[PDB]
């Protein structure tokens, strides 16, 4: 079998993307974030705090003739960005893109945290990091992704993000047409439950490819680039006037700078990230100041090669027996 849907940016700033899902029997379709860091698929609901809904469409499992309560089981999640998100879970039918799981774990949400709230555009997430970090007690479950994978042609799924346009999640094939060039794979570690690899190093703009091993993850749920702070410095040092603001909360720079673009390496493989992507536009609304995509990660813990880094590429996540990453230009 093989699944493919498109995924749409929420915002014209590509803050996040969603993706149709069909949940339940009769379906219910919801918008859900596809995140490459997390391993829990979870949803608003009829369940849901009625205070904590604000525009999203919600799940609702006594709807649907397949949703059957998971008995006992119960989940909560913490975000690298504070956000949070528990309750209880059913199982029912998820599809994505023609392909069908039964029995997937479908984590209702009874309490979510003021920024799922304030985001109308988001049903919920989809989780595609390996099953290892799902948090549903006392019984871990699996993601979508981990139960569709024998099913599949090909034990894989990518991601084709689009810069200010809509893009492509296809599980079980790679399209050939998808991309230019050959795909560069490249090793991953599971140890932390992420699609964990090792960059070869970058460059800023046309300078010279700085060779250093640059470890992080592939995290479509994030929306920047969070690199060492020797190599965010090194960027932001060829933009007049940028600097980091510890009001605002990082890197900004002048409204009316042409960014330069960042290179990352993939093995002896290069992948471009044009300067426009890298621009997050004004810090509040009509400010001459704006938020800068490539941000530091020392106060975090691990770099993350948000969607800043990903979207400059066609992204293969390969769930074979040993994993690796794919990057191709496109």
């Amino acid at each position: 079998s093989t699944g493919s849907a498109t995924t749409t940016p929420i915002d014209s700033l590509d803050d996040a993307y969603i993706t149709p899902v069909q949940i339940g029997t009769p379906a219910q379709t919801l918008n859900l974030d596809f995140d490459t860091g997390s391993s829990d698929l979870w949803v608003f609901s009829s369940e849901t705090t009625a205070s904590e809904v604000d525009g999203q469409t919600i799940y609702t499992p006594s709807k649907s003739t397949t949703a059957k309560l998971l008995s006992g089981a119960t989940w909560s999640i913490s975000y690298g960005d504070g956000s949070s998100s528990s309750g209880d879970v059913y199982t029912d039918t998820v599809s994505v893109g023609g392909l069908t799981v039964t029995g997937q774990a479908v984590e209702s949400a009874k309490k979510v945290s003021s920024s799922f709230t304030e985001d109308s555009t988001i049903d919920g997430l989809l989780g595609l990091a390996f099953s290892t970090l799902n948090t549903v007690s006392p019984t871990q479950q699996k993601t979508f992704f981990d139960n569709a994978k024998a099913s599949l042609d090909s034990p894989v799924f990518t991601a084709d993000l689009g810069y200010h346009a809509p893009g492509t999640y296809n599980f079980g094939f790679i399209d050939t047409t998808a991309y230019t060039g050959s795909i560069t794979y490249t090793a991953v570690s599971t140890k932390q439950g992420f699609w964990e690899w090792t960059s070869t190093g970058y460059a800023v703009g046309s300078g010279t490819f700085k060779s250093t091993s640059i470890d992080g993850i592939a995290d479509t749920g994030t929306t920047l680039l969070y690199l060492p702070a020797t190599v965010v410095s090194a960027y932001w040092a060829q933009v007049s006037g940028a600097k980091s603001s510890s009001s605002v909360g990082g890197y900004v720079f002048p409204c009316s700078a042409t960014l330069p673009s960042f290179t990352f390496g993939v093995g002896s493989a290069r992948i471009v990230i044009p300067g426009d992507y890298i621009d997050f536009g004004p810090i509040s609304t009509g400010s001459s100041s704006c938020f800068g995509g490539i941000q530091s990660s020392a106060g975090i813990g691990i770099n993350i090669f948000g969607d800043v880094a990903l979207k400059a590429a066609f992204v293969v996540f390969n769930g074979a027996t040993t994993p690796t990453l794919g990057f191709a230009s496109k």
